[PDB]
């Protein structure tokens, strides 16, 4: 998961690096390993830059984001 080059600030479920970085920046001391997909999904949908459909996520998408968060942490 590497950085994309969007011109807009809006993030899509596939922007794994950007979302993971956002979560890390917003919740600096929360251990990503302990986070449940059910909760993370909601936190991502509430991100200011989130610009996708909440229904469009899946476990592969969320695992990618969780792994980026773990890396940033």
């Amino acid at each position: 998961s590497h950085h994309h080059h969007h011109h807009g600030s809006g993030l899509k479920w596939t922007d794994s690096r950007e979302i993971g970085e956002a979560l890390y920046d917003a919740y600096p001391d929360l251990d990503p390993k302990t986070v449940r997909f059910t909760d993370m999904h909601q936190w991502i949908c509430d991100l200011e830059d989130f610009d996708d459909d909440p229904q469009a996520s899946n476990e592969k998408i969320l695992e990618a984001i969780l792994l980026v968060w773990l890396d940033e942490a």
